């Protein structure tokens, strides 16, 4: 069973990583469990997804949002690398053309109340929940 401090330690391994690593199967399981625990200790999450193609990005969006318990929409696509935002507080969701060099998912966990998590983690793997 995973403690909050353990979960944070796991996620903090990705602190300031611009490009998410390719993780082994059991590493992914640990990161999944850590992320799910931590997000229960926050009121909502905002996702920022950078991917080489719309398809990879949209797959990340659909799989993360499901594991986090969020409903999602169809976003129109663009050619080339993409950035996708999914705002869990106000429902904002969009896909843009992305000219940057990061890859993976940033998960901003926000809480209205002190004691709650107010941290951003990643970049975490696009395929973390695949
Ligand atoms: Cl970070």
């Amino acid at each position: 069973n995973l403690t909050t401090a353990d979960a944070k330690k796991i996620l903090n391994k990705f602190n300031c990583l611009d490009i998410a690593p390719i993780l082994k199967p059991s590493e992914k399981e640990s990161v999944r469990r850590a992320l799910i625990l931590i997000t229960k200790l926050s009121d909502y999450q905002i996702l920022g997804i950078c991917a080489d193609t719309a398809d990879e990005g949209l797959l990340a969006m659909k799989t993360y949002s499901h594991a986090l318990g969020y409903e999602v929409p169809d976003l129109p696509v663009v050619e080339g690398p993409v950035y996708i935002k999914l705002n869990g507080k106000n429902g904002l969701c969009y896909l843009d053309s992305y000219a940057g060099h990061h890859r993976g998912v940033l998960v901003s966990c926000q809480s209205y109340y002190e004691g709650g998590i107010n941290e951003m983690y990643g970049h975490l793997p696009l395929d973390l929940f695949v």
